[PDB]
C-alpha cells in the first residue's frame, strides 16, 4: 500500500511558485541535482572511512544520467548514501525547511532562481522542467522506497517492489513537462554538464540509446 503524507505549507508554495514560472534560465535545475547527487556521494565516501563495509552494497562511486525518450522520463541516478522511508518522510516535505521562505522572499525581491541551492531547497528545481517526479531510494539501512509527487499538497511513499534494484543510493524520475523535452538529448545534457558542473568529484555517465546501422 501506499501511505501519503501531507507537504509542509510553505514546501507547497515553493513548488507552486517553481512550477508556474514562465522564467529563463531552467537548465540550471541539472546542476542541482547533480550537486545533491554529488553531497550524497560525499556522505557515503565520508561514512565508510570509519565503517569500510557501507561501500559493499554499491562499491562504484558515480553519477549517471538516463534519458528515457519514449516515457519522457529523464533519470539522474547516484550511487551515495540513499535514504531511509522516515527520512524521504521528513526530508522532503513534511518539516519546515529553514531557507523554504527565505527564498521565495528573495526571488519576489528579483533574486536569480539559481541561488535556489544556496538557500538549501535547490531539490525543488526539478519543477521547472517536470510536472511529476518519483525519488527511488536504497539506504544501506532500509528497504528500497518511492516516494512521488506532482507539485501538489501531497506525497505518496511506497515500498519498491516496481523498480530496477539499486543497490544504495538514488534515482531521480523526472517526468518532463512537453516543452522540456530537450533535456532527453544528448548534445543538450553535456552542454549544460559542461557548462555548471565543471568541478565534481565523481563521474558523470550519460546513458545514450543509438540504434545499429
Ligand atoms: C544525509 O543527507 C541527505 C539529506 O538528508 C536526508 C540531507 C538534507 C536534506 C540537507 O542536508 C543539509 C540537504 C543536503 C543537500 O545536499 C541538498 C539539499 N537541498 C534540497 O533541496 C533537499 C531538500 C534535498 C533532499 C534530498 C535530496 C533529494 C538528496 O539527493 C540525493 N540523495 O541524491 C540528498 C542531498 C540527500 C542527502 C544525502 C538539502 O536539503
Amino acid at each position: 500500500a501506499s501511505e501519503t503524507f501531507e507537504f509542509q505549507a510553505e514546501i507547497t508554495q515553493l513548488m507552486s511558485l517553481i512550477i508556474n514560472t514562465v522564467y529563463s534560465n531552467k537548465e540550471i535545475f541539472l546542476r542541482e541535482l547533480i550537486s545533491n547527487a554529488s553531497d550524497a556521494l560525499d556522505k557515503i565516501r565520508y561514512k565508510s572511512l570509519s565503517d569500510p563495509k557501507q561501500l559493499e552494497t554499491e562499491p562504484d562511486l558515480f553519477i549517471r544520467i538516463t534519458p528515457k525518450p519514449e516515457q519522457k522520463v529523464l533519470e539522474i541516478r547516484d550511487s551515495g548514501i540513499g535514504m531511509t522511508k522516515a527520512e524521504l518522510i521528513n526530508n522532503l516535505g513534511t518539516i519546515a525547511k529553514s531557507g523554504t521562505k527565505a527564498f521565495m522572499e528573495a526571488l519576489s525581491a528579483g533574486a536569480d532562481v539559481s541561488m535556489i541551492g544556496q538557500f538549501g531547497v535547490g531539490f525543488y528545481s526539478l519543477f521547472l522542467v517536470a510536472d511529476r517526479v518519483q525519488v527511488i531510494s536504497k539506504s544501506n539501512d532500509d528497504e528500497q522506497y518511492i516516494w512521488e509527487s506532482n507539485a501538489g499538497g501531497s506525497f505518496t511513499v511506497t515500498l519498491d517492489e516496481v523498480n530496477e534494484r539499486i543497490g544504495r543510493g538514488t534515482i531521480l524520475r523526472l517526468f518532463l513537462k512537453d516543452d522540456q523535452l530537450e533535456y532527453l538529448e544528448e548534445k543538450r545534457i553535456k552542454e549544460v554538464i559542461k557548462r555548471h558542473s565543471e568541478f565534481v568529484a565523481y563521474p558523470i555517465q550519460l546513458v545514450v540509446t543509438k540504434e545499429v546501422e
